[PDB]
């Protein structure tokens, strides 16, 4: 595991073939979690920003980003969307918490609450998952499609497997972020597939 | 009946199911009156706010969003709207007052007045209601309409009978509104139907 | 006469009915003067806020409200016509005056003057009239349009015989007017006709 | 000649017969010259701001406004604009200076340098000119057009024989420019032909 | 070598002919560069801002702008493009860095960083360049288009064979510049061919 | 008394002082009438075809056209309006009938009926009018907008004192209408003034 | 009992007032039914065709145009429609046919099926009603809107007991109708409330 | 097996309810067909004419239009496009062949010949399957969407079991299709399930 | 002189150079007079068909395509403009008459007549010209301008001394040419200078 | 060689592999040709229609289509574009010729000639080249852009080495070719790489 900090994975070009994949060691299901990271990209059409794929199972958990100014979460193929406004192109914080319990997904946009949606109430996201930036899976970790991949900036990547309070976002915001236990960015596993390069966060 | 201080209703799928029922021990017909509420809400559609029927009369008492910055009130089926420059999605802090010897509505969006219409002048809203928040109401207690349905977070509601000065309305915006005897969030007598949860509220 | 000082005349409805006759103790027929107002509408169409009509002749003197961000000026039947940068809906203060000698109108909205126009050089502007307000007058005191109506808040309304220097216009917008001649708010005689209220200001 | 410290020209209509004739004592071959004044209009339309005419040729020096955002000089019938950002309506302060040597057009909308232009290097302004205000000349002081015609008001204009370095330029922006030797607002030979009258300056 | 510091190139004139002949000391092929610049210009069309072209390489390394908000760089006849929020017309500062290593471009825009992109990693740009400006190369040293070419204000331009640091490019951004080796405006041999004059950079 | 078959009254330039005045001997206040003529103009604005004003009165009867396909009456300052399918330019045929007791509008563009109006029931228009070909007006013979003039081809006026059936409506559109007892064509008391020039009819 | 053949009721203005109450000798509920008429009409604004209201119910069967091209059938508060193809404006031949028993509607324009649809399977229109043109009722007879009034030219109104097949209905638009027994053209008993005319049918 | 000559399937109301399941004597799986019916619907969305599902294989073989003037065949998931000039709405007549040694999918609406497009060359379309009318099947016979559901009428409805010339597509479209023997109309197995109405075709 | 029947000059190129000379055996004063030609060029942006200069004259007699269905004509610089329905691109001939005494100018496209124009009554266009095909001119036989070069092809060029009628003109559309008095195309005097050819003509 | 009489390449998908090669004896640098053919296609967006590369020289000879209406010829890399009227999507027949000796492109879409152009007059255009359909040549032989590939069918194809006078190429449109000397349908040396069938045509 390496420290990334003060470093940012830089996919430079459209592509079917540029990733990185991000190593968990998580066998177990996922009930409670919050996802953190940071944005930068000019891209006008739909990316994915976050994809997270379990053997038969497709779009588990999938931070994808429609358009401008529009942010969907899917768990277990399931979607939410919330708006905000915001300039383009800019860079972004993003906060995206679930919880099965109540079913209620919370989009944070640069500490600031987006409006809570719900869905698969009572549902359990599985283990052993494909995690991978740059490229939205439509297999256990293959099948990528091109006019999806992403193409800018992505760092302060942290992964917490409980729901995080306004302050803890705040602070994940703020450049400070409480220690994260299924990934971490200040002790990250990766492994980069073709054109990805690390490069100093200067946007921030 | 329950303290409902710094925790929302919120409504997190689109939907003609969920709604949440308010229970009040009004045997009184209103003669003066004053609803205050903050919602957050990022729908591009017309939703409704706050429905008020009762026994045979539809839309007796109604707060209604037409679209981004137009904001209605129905007293007995007649309607009243009044414009206002709004960010959107943004959060909202609504204040409605009705008099009945001067049929003056009185809108008040975060803080600031709006344009003064009249309806109504010499009428009572009927006492003994049904009153619903998340859907729009065309029976006594039902028939929802889909593309009516609120979805969002709703919070820190009141409803006195009394037409608010501009310093108490101020005093509610704020987050520090006075003891309510209709509608009080610090004593919401309330009944959950479907999926509508109780959240803290974060967007304040 | 009765003092209307912190309170408004607020036209509530669309109608073609509902007005507010103004009697002054006008004998003479107006070589200089001075018109200054408040009025909050949110209105969108074409509407009137000062109609000034004699015997035999229409339009002697209106005030007039083509769209948003444009007043016009009608005096003996000719037009003027300036535009200027304002929100909508938002409150406004109205200034005109207009010299014989030069012929020159002068407009200012909120404190600050709009280009200076000219019209009817050597003109006297009828005596004995029949004022007007929340209507248009096509008629000797009648003969309404509905589409012409205003529907709002109009407030601290004054005129004087002389055309006021800017000095006084500044003042008379701060709310610390100069004792007026020929139509005072805080000593006016009116008439009540259908729909109209009296209630405080608090757009201020 | 006539001190016109704190007035301005008002040509309050549109009109085909309106201008203000500008005599000047100069009859020397112009080489190098700034020309500063302000201006204040709500025209949608193109006009023509300052005309420069001579015995049998056209456009020898005319600041021409095309659009909103658009300024243009012209040199012997040569061309060349400018663009900047500006509110509509707002004041405006035009200073432009020309150098024979370099052809270089030097634009200052309200103390601003809009991108400096070229045209016509190595050649003469002509002497005996005849100079229009509100109207645009196509022949010697005369054949006039009403879609180009000024309507506003115009003020503190200034015509040096040298190009006044970017400090000078702020001076009579913030209203206290150079003593001038072509034009002096402080002491004018004009002349008054129509519908145009004298008014304080109200605008600053 | 000449002290060009507070002075501006400008391209008076829409042209085919007007340019700008930079000469350099560089006989080992590019591998690492920086490159900034001033521009003043009200042009809405495509134009390029610095065309570099070897012998029988067409667009070996060229900065160009497709329109407002848009920068492109060239390398070795490929291309990126990065967005950014820009007021039109606004004065700009730019520079762009490009390592072959990794081969990451790299646009700063008045010292904000623009997206990240990459292009033709492993690739060297050729040496014995022909560097113009205010026109577009399509052969080595000619073949200009009018279409293409640049109308304005250059000013303050420099250039490294290395990578500057987020801060050296801020640095340079305030006027205060690391020392070049490439191009050097305090230092900058140069021929004038056509129509562009010297004058004060006064926008700044 | 001038035969005008075959021959058209061409207002050949945009102006506010060209019009034809057209007598007429009748002194009866006018209980039914019909209007006929051919018109062909390109005017994609505003325009007045037939205008009728008495003493004191405005638009007592009027033929106007908004914009292209959309032709409207006035009798008495009140207004009706109809619209219809057409090309532009394009030469035209216009017909209209007003029957008093009924109130009935009644256009007949090129040979085809349009929806009939409603307007001043129990009404009698007036006597002793002017009558202007070429302007419109807004006092008795005078006041003309030249955003309302007319500018183009009109021929074949006639005018009856009765409402016309369809039949006879027909019968004129052909070229071949029923003697006029009110104006006619073939027997016209006009007046000329300013540029309005008589010229053979081409187009029908 | 009237005979209307080549005749039409017209509706000359927009208003609040002016309708025609027809008369039917129908008081046994409707299983099946179809309705045939003629309407001229230049309004693009929705209106209503036929009104057909009883005790406490509204809406009970209404023919309703919601704009240009779209045709609107009511059913007891139920609603269907259907587009079609149609030159604006333009004389229409309408009907509409509906069968409890499928619950099909069936539009035919111009002698030409529209899409059929469906709604209210196995429901009986009740019996006994009040039955308008050219105002829309909100209650049993009145509460009428302005927005909704028809202005324009109705004729040829029929009105049978059962479903009417295609040839028969070619044979109502053809001009011979087939003979109706709830409300027949050639036999109707009619009342006019306010301004509407019976003129002769003249756009056929 | 039912004769189908003459009638349609009406489709009444939008629904996730209505639907006609279709049996076949296939069981063979396909190589070659080609399928043909007449569809007339205002549907202004994406609907599916025709539904054909395996076990564990959704959209096997369907025929979709995603706009107006595009007609999409999916073999095996994949998808191909052709567009046509067509108005709307109105009747049309679709054939669609597809031949698995080439790939290509042949569209004709209203016997004109589309783009040809290839896809899914050597693959067979699975046997035993279900296929469905005015809905659109993501399971085995079931889960259907709403906003794709068929409203409007089907009739003719023919599919063989090789690719049909010209001469045979033209025959079909002009009334008499040869005997077809996977689906024949004039021998069609069906179950209506939910709202479908069989009425007679009468807009052919 | 040389015959050019059925034969076309073809300007292949957007040039600033490509012209042909007209040269005329002309030495009167042109006081009635009618132009003709046939024109074939698919250019959106404005160009000049026919260019008429005398020494010390600009546009003495000009033809302008101002844009797609817009003739201008220009007589001793005055300005006159007539609109026309026709299909872009597409052959199209024109005549043009006008008359001093009158300064009506008459346009004749493909053989309709436009709407009548007046300019410069009582005025004779100078002799002793330099008629130029394919380019416009601003001085004594050049000084063109790039953005109203003519590109495509002119046939059938005609010119007279007298204002034909209106068969004589749609003889001249039909290919039977009066014979021409200035300018003849069966013998034309012409000077070809620069990149212009002679083709046959082949789209009559 | 293979007579392909009545067949068409249907390139059945957007690719950049799939393309026609095609092969010509051709040693001689031709100094005039003409090329035909058939193309229907639905493709929006550019596209090549036929690339003709020599070794070291790209679009030597290229027909490329850059939207609806509008076709170019390329001639050693320098182009000509011609626009036309046509439905889109539409078959089509193509036919262009250039002409050393003049420069001459001539454009003939369904039997009609668009207008002429011109371009490299004396150029002889290289021999031993490589033919491609479906694909855009960069290279000799490849360098294939996807974005510019073609997708529909193609037919009557033939090139003949002489400029075709009108009556031939109608002959070709009407479907009897004149025997061609380079490429010939009814005998043609083809090489199919990827996914191109070979159907019947249909769409004549
Ligand atoms: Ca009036
Ligand atoms: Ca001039
Ligand atoms: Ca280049
Ligand atoms: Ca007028
Ligand atoms: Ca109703
Ligand atoms: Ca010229
Ligand atoms: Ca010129
Ligand atoms: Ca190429």
């Amino acid at each position: 595991h390496t420290d990334l900090s003060g470093k940012v994975f830089v996919f430079p070009r459209e592509s079917v073939t540029d990733h990185v994949n991000l190593i968990t060691p998580l066998e177990k299901p996922l009930q409670n979690f919050t996802l953190c990271f940071r944005a930068y990209s000019d891209l006008s059409r739909a990316y994915s920003l976050f994809s997270y794929n379990t053997q038969g199972r497709d779009n588990e958990l999938l931070v994808y980003k429609e358009r401008v100014g529009e942010y969907s979460l899917y768990i277990g193929r399931h979607k939410v969307t919330s708006k905000v406004i915001e300039k383009f192109p800019a860079p972004v914080h993003i906060c995206v918490s679930w919880e099965s319990s109540s079913g209620i997904a919370e989009f944070w946009i640069n500490g600031t609450p987006l409006v809570k949606k719900g869905l698969r109430q009572g549902y359990f996201v599985e283990a052993q998952p494909k995690i991978v930036l740059g490229q939205e899976q439509d297999s256990y970790g293959g099948k990528f499609d091109r006019s999806q991949s992403f193409v800018g900036e992505i760092g302060d990547l942290y992964m917490w497997d409980s729901v995080l309070p306004p302050e803890n976002i705040l602070s994940a915001y703020q450049g400070t972020p409480l220690p994260a236990n299924i990934l971490d960015w200040q002790a990250l596993n990766y492994e980069i597939r073709g054109y990805v390069i690390i490069k100093p966060l200067v946007w921030v």
